[PDB]
């Protein structure tokens, strides 16, 4: 019992543009809203004007923050962090 | 000759588990070694028994390094600044 049960996705906020790979395969990080304003962090490769599809994965804020803190102290080791 | 149609995948480095969703849907980030030497970053969701499609997106070293720098410099702001 819902009025028109269909999902609408749109790019809410542009976070990071990683790189465009292969042939028209753009891969970036932004927040996509699905019906309303539940814009979560979506890390996905987007298909070109022709065919194929990206293996992009969606993360919630909790999950997203988790990886960020880890990599914050781990991968970026060029600054002062023991 | 060797039948080069078998890309041997082995996870030599488990970065961190993000969250375990529902009950069997584990979502984490790890490095998968394809053939052996090329072990790059992969963000994949794993399913319970039988296992089903959980997306799973592979990122290259450069693209991964990119996001870590940016996310290290931000995002960590508490969702109640104003």
């Amino acid at each position: 019992m819902k009025k028109m049960a269909e999902f609408t996705f749109e790019i809410e906020e542009h976070l990071l543009t990683l790189s465009e790979n292969e042939k028209g395969w753009t891969k970036e990080i932004n927040r996509v809203s699905f019906n309303g304003a539940p814009a979560k962090f979506d890390i996905r490769a987007w298909s070109p004007d022709h065919t194929k599809m990206g293996k992009g994965i969606t993360l919630s804020n909790e999950e997203f923050q988790t990886m960020v803190d880890a990599f914050k102290g781990n991968l970026e080791h060029h600054h002062h962090h023991h």
